[PDB]
């Protein structure tokens, strides 16, 4: 099946990257298999389990794993953390009624960018995953509360977070704070919209 194929690809990626740097390949295979099910189930429960969304989730994991290999991080840790980050995006999407393909893609790109930035700087991957996923969760929740149904509005909110994260990266400022401040500015705007 397509899912079996996709899982096999992720296993290959994790095992090959573990083998390259002398990490435990059996742990990496296990991590890949468990990560795949974690993301599949989360997507299914959120009603977003198109093969396109599953491919994006696997791409996120792949990129985080490949960069872990480059930057001195444990392959299985990276695999798990990326999968858990996707799970939190899916959970927030479910709670807010978000199914937009473009919104989901931007949320997952934001996670990737935060993780890559953390890995470059030698910081903890899990903290970068939390900042990115929390920012999405905050925007999603604020949009739902305010009755914002527009995909363009959500896309522009996530793009603004991406823009502030890239600015912070460039200037050597804290990425997590950039995420927090940008999501909070959206929340304010949304709440004003609802009140007014």
């Amino acid at each position: 099946s397509e899912k079996e194929e996709l899982r096999e690809r992720l296993v290959k990626i994790c095992v090959e990257n573990a083998k390259r740097k002398g990490d435990d390949t059996e742990e990496a295979r296990e991590a890949a298999r468990e990560a795949f099910e974690l993301v599949r189930e989360a997507a299914e429960r959120a009603g977003i389990d198109s093969s396109e969304v599953l491919e994006l989730a696997i791409r996120l994991i792949k990129e985080c794993v490949e960069n872990a290999q480059r930057e001195g991080y444990d392959i299985s840790e990276a695999c798990r953390a990326a999968a858990e980050a996707f799970k939190r995006v899916a959970e927030a999407a479910k709670r807010a009624g978000i199914t937009s393909s473009e919104v989901l893609e931007l949320a997952i790109r934001l996670i990737k960018e935060c993780v890559e930035n953390a890995q470059r700087e030698g910081y903890d991957i899990s903290e970068a995953c939390r900042a990115a996923a929390e920012a999405f969760k905050r925007v999603a929740e604020a949009a739902k509360r305010a009755g914002i149904t527009s995909s363009e509005t959500l896309k522009r909110a996530i793009e603004e977070i991406r823009k502030r994260v890239e600015e912070a990266q460039r200037e050597g400022n804290d990425i997590s704070e950039a995420c927090r401040q940008a999501a909070e500015e959206f929340r304010k705007k949304a709440e004003e919209l609802k009140r007014r």
